[PDB]
């Protein structure tokens, strides 16, 4: 809508005015701590229809960081103990809970998946699949003080980002109000633009940038403006945010090509993860602390990683230090950890579920205490 | 005897059995103090406490999960509270609904602060900065978060070429105990974490977590029990990985007039954001509301606050030339109460308050600014 500008709609995809078209459902897979968290905010945020899916049972080892299961759920199904609770938060958001196979043409029906507590090859599995299909992947994890998010929001998203300006001319009283100039192009459509010094009507100083719509090389079509106080010559016009077809890899391919967006070193990190889903593969359950055995073996596992690596990430000298961290730090599930990457996931699938701005550039690495 | 990590692990909640010192009041129960809260439950500190003095209003319910359409106008503390209970059988919770005077405080060991007036911050903090009850500040303007840390100037904590030594006898014993010949061993002190490389024999102590030091003489030191290792041999290296320094904070009074900032501390974008959330307290406090968000004189009324405020303020704080389109957009903003904001942002502030009861680890050095947006 052409009333409805940048700041205004930036609040509206961030679940603002809940009660707006919302046209993308979401499966979020895995309510651990991580996903509840994550289905949570979604769902006071507002998103058409959410799906939670499991497969597992509620396991002591659950019960610390997952505010919805207790002592009488042990032993029933994660999503289905969730999902009552969860339906309660609002009225508008039908939540349902689904025990099955993530099969291809379940995940079909949907426009963002999220994946929590999942498998690396199911991972890979969904997300080719996603990929192809077109259907937004967020993927999130949390290793006690680390935590590691990735999104594919398909080999395209148009992208608002950020400057040339043009001399107002004049500025018609109508519904779209329409823009002249003297010898002011290229800004086409979708782009954002802010005003300054036009006389007759203020209102349009100090706004939010408006989205645009080019008619010609002298005239462009802003917000309306039928209600507003008539326009006197002076004004100047400026280009504040621009549209980017951004094209986004495959999990698949991003996990050997990654591009990284607060820590220090996310590279190794990435290493490092890949080498704790090899780990929990082979044992069946991650590194215990207090065992420099299970960090050795991670070591081991990362120096392969690393070795085997495509010459971006690999590291000339693995911070083997940082890596054994890792291995014993990665028993813990830790709330704060959980519901502050929680709070990032959810924004990522915000941003999948609509408006299109700027989204993740598939990998984020986190430490909470580094 | 917890190795390093094994120790971040318990500030962190890892485990909630183990004895609890800090009792902790959360201050406003909006959607922002309700996820703080929830957060320090699960996490099992000693004690919460609820406070607010508000009652649940139509804007409240999309964050504040607990919060319902029957609960408008039930005090907000005194409704999220059962619920709140439920998370944590070790963790007493209660509601308090009066006004936070020094009697109501002075119990407290932590003290964090959501939905309080900017007055009212400062009036609070200099007495918790007088007390050394820890302070934690955490907000929400719409995409806007802000975070703000006092520990105390009695504030200790463990940190980051590194000093090198080399290893002439472990001693297998509870504890066990070093002896080192170096010049170097001059630098080590009781409380520094240290870590192996190089040892033969008592291998055990290269793969090990950083362990803390005591230092028994000029030769010799303390460290992890190694009662069920193996035989010491010969050569080693002991490193020192993280050194404990004593930091003192500024209380919120100095600190909101000299600013030390973060992801700038682990640049005037945060110095812009701090003066805008100052501009703002004043135009709540004037109106006694925030910003509306359609109207652009709201907006331009904030620029002028905090152009205001911008004059004011110190060289750490103050621009030469106020960035107006930062300003206008908080402005734009304020209505906003977004949920994946307020979780975020409710994950780091509760991961401060658990800094603050068990924590020798880095609090937010003064103030943490943040914006929906990433690089």
């Amino acid at each position: 809508i052409d009333e409805g500008l940048y700041s205004r709609q930036l609040y509206v995809l961030g679940h603002e005015a809940m009660k707006r078209l919302q046209t993308s459902s979401v499966l979020v897979s895995g309510l651990r701590g991580l996903g509840v968290e994550i289905a949570k905010n979604i769902i006071l945020g507002g998103v058409k229809a959410v799906t939670l899916h499991d497969q597992g049972t509620a396991q002591w080892a659950d019960l610390s960081s997952q505010f919805y299961l207790r002592e009488e759920d042990i032993g029933k199904n994660r999503a289905e103990v969730s999902q009552p609770r969860l339906a309660e938060l609002n009225s508008y958001v039908p939540v349902t809970a689904y025990t099955g196979p993530l099969v291809e043409d379940f995940l079909s029906g949907f426009q963002v998946v999220v994946l929590t507590n999942t498998p690396l090859e199911d991972q890979l599995r969904v997300g080719e699949f996603c990929h192809n299909r077109g259907i937004k992947l967020v993927v999130a994890d949390t290793r006690g003080l680390f935590g590691q998010l990735f999104c594919d929001f398909g080999e395209e998203m148009i992208l608002t980002d950020s400057p040339l300006s043009a001399m107002v001319s004049m500025v018609t009283k109508d519904n779209p109000g329409v823009v002249t100039c003297l010898d002011r192009h290229g800004f086409e459509s979708g782009d954002f633009v802010s005003f300054s010094e036009v006389q007759g009507m203020v209102e349009l100083n100090g706004n939010q940038p408006m989205e645009i719509k080019v008619l010609g090389p002298y005239t462009f079509s802003i917000c309306d403006t039928s209600n507003f106080s008539d326009y006197i010559r002076g004004g100047i016009v400026s280009q504040v945010k621009v549209p980017k077809k951004i094209s986004f890899k495959s999990l698949v391919a991003s996990l050997a090509e990654p591009d990284f967006v607060k820590f220090s070193r996310p590279a190794q990190l990435h290493i490092g993860f890949q080498a704790l889903h090899q780990f929990c593969a082979q044992h069946g359950r991650p590194p215990r602390p207090r065992n420099d055995e299970d960090a050795a073996e991670l070591v081991a596992l990362a120096q392969a990683v690393n070795a085997r690596a495509l010459p971006a990430v690999q590291q000339n000298n693995l911070d083997e230090d940082l890596i054994r961290k890792l291995a014993y730090v990665a028993a813990g599930d830790l709330a704060p950890i959980n519901a502050f990457i929680g709070g990032l996931a959810a924004q990522e699938v915000m941003k999948a579920c609509s408006g299109k701005f700027m989204p993740i550039m598939q990998w984020l690495y986190f430490d909470a205490l580094e």
